[PDB]
């Protein structure tokens, strides 16, 4: 294959550089690298190999790249190379995709628009191979700049293997039997297209409501806050997916069951002793949901109830009122709210100051090895 | 075996209870709780067993496990039985097992003395067999009460298993050739040996310096403190190691390259995707060392300086100059005086108020899967 060949030499510059992330503005490296890449024999002739060159041997005086996001972001092909350094993706330094885009339903493009592009990738290098990676926004490259029209792909296919690998099993374990009829069964296509849904009305979402990111993004990464916007975007995913009548009836019925079993089953599980942000989000979900009438366990199994939907939009109705008052008191005292509402609903360690799983999940993670 | 038909006896007891742990108090519980085991055919016939139906019938006026904790203090035999309620090892409700002694250094007993039992499980209850659950403390069991002469077990046979899982695959990946040369090869009862030594000499000096556990245990939970105060205690075990000309020398060696491959190594890498509190100490060690010239980087390997010893002595003395002003400041002063000398050598992000995985062993992680 000639991109195998491409990446080879990707992997193997990756290589060269691994012990040099210091040196990663340094103009000296810069230069470099940008001149191995130019003699790359095969890497060297992509056009946006050359933009990164271009945009790497100006950097000392425009630390921007400017030529790669431009080739990135008007699709001139489809695939991406740039340097990479974003702390939480830590895999990433020099690296390389080819990828294939996936069928948007036109309504849901048009009414929920945003600059996202759900993709699977076809090849790249070792960096986007580990499983962390599932995600690439702008500000991941060294320039750590975004701007909000700036493309953001999400790799579905690593979506549809956690679900096949996780969240199905999770299903028959714990749900009742008929809880997600429609995605019993179903394919990696079908799969596929409601995770594509779902990565479109999450960042759609992310930039709505009174406190959206990035202009509040600050006051949303203490770890039970970066969770519990997470799952303010997804529950307003799934209403939207049982309330917007112009989305066609059985593609938005599948998609809510894939927004709703991933946010009660495969994140309520996350993270190893304690639970991660998307987790702690996930446990405050599942305990609201109990608390207010939205689901049931019978001997620990769950059931979802015919009045989910409202429980849902009261669910959402609740964080957006204490969001609201952004606008007569300080973004502050909104986060002291957010933290005390999910400390209700969750396992919070005042003295660690830090969470737990709660029981029902623990035991389920040693149940399933999950 | 009678014991095997004991323990078949609590699982299935144990399977009954699950779903009451908001009841594990009740009298109305404990009642009938206690009636199932005093006619469990085997197991109500155990005299630990008589114990707990003792304890758990007249829980009502004295809550407390007070003829538990006297049979397993005064050892009249190796069995554990008991109905515990340990937050951080939620897989304990009712649990049973059986243990057997180690092997004993006269002069670390007398001189570091402490009522540590470090024991192997012979046999025991499913809650028992999770991998969390290391040790066992007197204040997990349903009363919550400690006392200084309590016994505390540590399953010595579990360390053994996680070294030959976790230790030596990191020891061949990430040490320079000869690094640990008496634990390569080693049995399983070398390891066990050096194990022993290390959670007695743990023990012993959680309970020396000027911030002493249980007395100041509240002030050390935040995540990077009571890794802190875990290392802490196991670098003063690792001089012991070195210093102490009463102890074999051949044992003191052993249990000192022990106790560095773990620190230095295995507690590292803990955690996904955040590091736990082992892992942020074990990072702090990393760095520390690596600036202060114990340990050096030479192509991805670790190398163990000549001048390690001092430097170690070097690093417990500056935590015992932080926790000494406890004499003349707020805890909570030693407590920022903690923290911040932790940070300066971790990776802490102060937006999400927690820490990340250093890079180099993030990169171990993706690459041994540990
Ligand atoms: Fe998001
Ligand atoms: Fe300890």
């Amino acid at each position: 294959s000639p991109t195998a060949a491409v990446i080879a030499e990707v992997d193997e510059l990756r290589e060269k550089i691994k012990g040099s992330r210091n040196s990663f503005r340094d103009q000296s490296f810069l230069d470099q690298l940008a001149q191995h890449i130019a003699d790359a024999p095969h890497l060297g002739r992509q056009p946006i190999a050359r933009a990164l060159v271009e945009d790497l041997r100006g950097y000392a005086s425009e630390p921007r790249l400017a030529a790669v996001k431009a080739h990135i972001n008007e699709e001139r092909d489809q695939h991406i190379f740039s340097l990479f350094d974003a702390s939480y993706f830590p895999s990433l330094s020099l690296e390389y995709l080819t990828y294939e885009t996936l069928p948007t339903n036109p309504h849901l493009a048009a009414r929920y628009a945003s600059p996202t592009m759900p993709v699977n990738i076809i090849a790249s290098s070792k960096g986007f191979q580990s499983r962390v990676v599932v995600a690439l926004a702008p500000e991941n490259h060294i320039d750590g700049i975004q701007r909000g029209d700036d493309l953001i792909f999400y790799f579905i296919n690593k979506f549809v293997e956690r679900h096949n690998r996780i969240t199905r099993k999770m299903i028959d374990a714990v749900m009742a039997e008929g809880s997600f009829p429609l995605l019993r069964g179903a394919d990696d296509r079908t799969v596929e297209q409601a995770s594509s849904w779902w990565v479109r009305l999450h960042e759609y979402h992310h930039r709505q409501g009174d406190m959206p990111i990035p202009e509040f993004l600050r006051y949303k990464k203490l770890k039970p806050l970066a969770g519990l916007e997470e799952l303010r975007v997804d529950v307003s995913g799934m209403l939207v997916c049982l309330n917007d009548p112009e989305l066609p009836a059985d593609e938005a019925r599948l998609a809510y069951e894939y927004i709703l079993s991933e946010r009660l089953l495969r994140y309520a599980v996350e993270g190893i002793p304690r639970p991660n942000y998307d987790a702690v989000a996930s446990q405050l979900l599942f305990n609201y949901l109990s608390e207010h009438g939205g689901i049931e366990l019978h001997g620990g199994v769950i059931r979802l109830c015919p009045e989910l939907p409202a429980v849902l939009t009261e669910f959402l109705d609740r964080i957006q009122r204490i969001e609201q008052r952004i606008h007569t008191t300080s973004a502050e005292e909104v986060q002291q709210n957010l933290l005390e509402f999910t400390n209700r609903y969750t396992d919070y360690d005042p003295d660690a100051k830090d969470y737990r799983h709660i029981p029902f999940f623990a035991e389920i993670k040693e149940r399933l090895g999950v």
